[PDB]
Parts: structure tokens; C-alpha cells; sequence
């Protein structure tokens, strides 16, 4: 592959020094590129850029990953894919390479979170070697959960900014974009789940180093669905397609059961 | 995700009844189901039930899978990626969820290529503990490649008949179906490759048993990037967008470098 991705830019790097070579001014090339076949090259040749970057990005944040964590990706990763492709299909008629795109930058951030669970759990269980030095190495999953959590909020901010410029506009596709909200948002509330997690774990280690969880950690995880809830169903107003939503809708109130049976042993609690 | 299928189920299956009830024809319910909203339930339903039963294959195949495996997929997945939805992309117009299906065949079968070709290497490193039993759990291989030569083999008979069939009404969708036709056929020349090298394994094992082969090994490995060659060089005679066929035409190129090498010490040996 790695030729693959070299044999590409050698070919985009002509494609714009032919037009370039041929051309006088700058935007009789820009033109040219943007107007046929040189086009797709530079586009193939940016989303080949892309996903070698995602890979660096995992090197450089996760390294190896541990079997478990493959494990866990490989069987989320089919249907991950199918129900986003159920949702992008919707708008390939008007959008579909910006649509390919958006379908990745879901994958790949769904898959750094996957990640992320996993590895509280390991930072978890070191806290018997660590004892004392939780205190300052709890901060290895806040450097890694922090740093999703500020590329998820700048995603929202930016999509919002643009529907909102945009709304009377573009009447269809503020649907392609609020999805794309909706979407970035679960990640950006999965993520805040695991923040409140681990600081109820941070919280049980600071008794057990200053020297009934069971029950915060449902609440924690209630309140997460709830939340996730909300959203999915405020998403169900606009006039496009409240149909397809729906099956997201459908899986939230799946969950709702889920937080059901934790509200009755926290009411049976009293 | 398995309680998602299970709803889906439960709403395709109303979905039905419901067509049904409000019904006396089985023609009439045919209809309403295959007109409007119903019939993408039971698509979506289908993709669901498909994606299960590859998990299942896995199981019954390869099992769990070794950290190996999980490793060499996952790095290869997304650009096998990006390439599949490229050569899909260009007939989404006509045929989007015909292409999605075999876009996910191509991928299913791909994974199970490169699960079995590290299944190859290691029946090869249990020779040491066999000995004299390689002779009959060599077999082992061929109840994993000779099962998927077979289904290689059937893909491509069937979408022959069938281009053959409508050749001169489907003028531009003969390009769909040929393509899937050569990219099918890389994988059964892949497999062929596997198994030629399991025959030449085991012909270094017989003869330890009765009691250069480096050179053996490249002549297969040549010959295999020439089939390769051939094939997506031959492949660029229709009309339909030649030049995207021409990205895998250029990367046997490279190969035809690799291919190149091999011969040079061929040529040298004499």
C-alpha cells in the first residue's frame, strides 16, 4: 500500500504541473484541475493522505493497541458501518464525496473512543501498582480523553457555525449537517460518560488514599442515556426524513429499558 | 447491536404483517412493501442478517482469530476501503444498495484471504512437530482455501451468465457487473498463489519425508503478478472509465517492478 500512496501523488504532482505548464495564469489552472479528471486524482490522493494520518494519530495516542481493543473494533466495525452508510445515502445525490469524508471522521472517531473505554479500564487496574501515584498518573487518560474531547467540541462548533450561516439556504442539506451534529454530539456524550467515570474512579481512590459506588456509577450511566435520549429525539423535529432518525431513536429508548431496570434498584434503594 | 437486530426484526416483520392485514392478495402486499418505506426496512433487515452470518463463517472458518490476524486487517481495511468505494462510487447513480452488497462481498472475502494466507504460515511452522503427519494435516489449509476457491469460483461463473445474459441492455451496467468480475478474479488468482505455495510447502515436506527451492518460490510469485497483470490489462479495453480501472492497472505495474527483481536472479541463475 505504502507505494500505492507514493505512485498517487507522483501522478497528482503531474496532473497540476501539466495544467500549470500549460497555463499562464494561477486560475486558469485552478480551473482546469477543479473542472475534470485532475480533480479526482487530488481527491483520491487527499483521502489517501487522510487515512495515513488516522494511523499516525493512533501511534501517537494508543501505539499498538491491545488484542482486546482489536477485538472490540473489529466486531463494532461492520454494523458501525452499515447504519452510517443507511444515513449518508440519504444526501450522496448532493454531497456524496463530503459525505465519504464526514463517514470516515465518524469511523475513525468512534474508534479512538472504543479505544478510550478500554484503556480506563487498564489505568484502572494499575492503580494497586501505582497506589499513591494515581493521584498524578490518572492523568494519562486525561491526555487522551481530553484531547478527543476538544476535537469533538471544535467539530460541533464548526458544524454549527456553518448550518447556522448557511440555514435558509441550503433547505436539504442543513438535515445532512444537523445529522453530522447529532452524530459528533453521541460521541462528545459517550466521551463525557467516560469522563464522569473516571472521575468516580479517581473519586474511590482518593477515599481509599484519604484513610456504595456501585450505585454513583449507575447514575452516572442513567444519566448518560437520558441524555444521549434527548438528543436523538429533539433530532426527530426537522421535516427531513424523521423516519431514518428514528432507528436511533428506537435503539436510545432500547436503552431507556436498560436505565429503567438501574432506576428501580436506585428507587428500591430509596 | 445484537438487541438492534432483534428490533429491526420486530418492525420489518409489522412491517409485513401489517401490508398483509390490510390486504387480500399476497400480489397487493407485494406492492405496498416493494413501493414505499417498508421495503427499505426490509433492506436494512437483509444487511443485518448478511453481516451476522459472515461473523458466524468467521466462526466455524478461523475461529477467534490470532493478534496477527486482527493486526494485518485492520491496517489493510481502510484502504481496501477508500479503493472499493472508488470503482462503487461510479454507478451509485444506478445501482447504490446492488453496489453497497458486493462492495461488503468483496470486503468479506478479502478479509478471508488474508486470515488464510497466515493460516498457511502457521501449518508451515508445525511441520517440526508433525513430521510424518503433515502428510494428511496439510489438509487442514485445504478445508479453509479449497471452501473459499469454491465460492470465488461460483461468484464469478454466476456473474458471467448474468452479464452475458442482459450484455446489450445493461451498456453501462456491463461495466459494473465486469469489473466485479475482475476484482472477484484477483481474488480467486490470489488464492491460487496460496495455493500453489501450500503445494510447494508441502513438496519440500515429502521430500524430508522420503529421505533451491527459493527460486521455486519466485517462479510462483512471478507468475502470479503476470496472471494479475494480464488480467486488469485486458480489463481496460470497454469504454467505461478506463482510467479508473487503470489505478489497479498501475499498481500490478509496480508488482510487474517486484516481478522484475525475481527474474533478474532467475535470469542470473541461468
Amino acid at each position: 500500500l505504502a507505494i500505492f500512496v507514493v505512485v498517487t501523488y507522483l501522478l497528482t504532482f503531474y496532473c497540476v504541473y501539466s495544467a500549470t505548464k500549460t497555463s499562464v495564469s494561477f486560475l486558469q489552472v485552478t480551473l482546469k484541475l477543479n473542472e475534470g479528471f485532475n480533480l479526482m486524482v487530488l481527491s483520491i490522493f487527499i483521502l489517501l493522505n487522510s487515512t495515513l494520518l488516522w494511523q499516525l494519530l493512533t501511534k501517537l495516542l494508543f501505539g499498538e493497541l491491545r488484542l482486546i481493543e482489536h477485538e472490540h473494533i473489529f466486531e463494532r466495525l461492520p454494523f458501525t458501518i452499515i447504519n452510517t452508510l443507511f444515513m449518508s445515502s440519504l444526501f450522496h445525490e448532493r454531497y456524496f464525496f463530503t459525505v465519504a469524508f464526514f463517514g470516515l471522521l465518524l469511523l475513525y472517531l468512534k474508534v479512538f473512543h472504543w479505544i478510550l473505554k478500554d484503556r480506563l479500564e487498564a489505568l484502572l487496574q494499575s492503580i494497586n501498582d501505582s497506589t499513591t501515584m494515581k493521584t498524578l498518573i490518572f492523568s494519562r487518560f486525561s491526555f487522551n480523553l481530553v484531547l478527543l474531547a476538544v476535537v469533538d467540541y471544535q467539530i460541533i462548533t464548526r458544524c454549527i457555525s456553518s448550518i447556522y450561516t448557511n440555514q435558509k439556504s441550503d433547505i436539504e442539506s442543513t438535515s445532512l449537517y444537523l445529522i453530522q451534529v447529532m452524530e459528533f454530539t453521541m460521541l462528545l456524550i459517550d466521551l463525557l460518560n467516560l469522563f464522569l467515570q473516571t472521575c468516580l474512579n479517581f473519586w474511590e481512590f482518593y477515599r481509599s488514599q484519604q484513610s456504595g459506588k456501585f450505585m454513583y456509577e449507575k447514575a452516572i450511566d442513567v444519566f448518560t442515556r437520558f441524555l444521549k435520549t434527548a438528543l436523538h429525539l429533539s433530532m426527530l423535529i426537522p421535516f427531513r426524513m424523521p423516519m431514518m432518525l428514528l432507528k436511533d431513536v428506537v435503539w436510545d429508548i432500547l436503552a431507556l429499558y436498560q436505565s429503567g431496570t438501574s432506576l428501580w434498584k436506585i428507587w428500591r434503594n430509596n
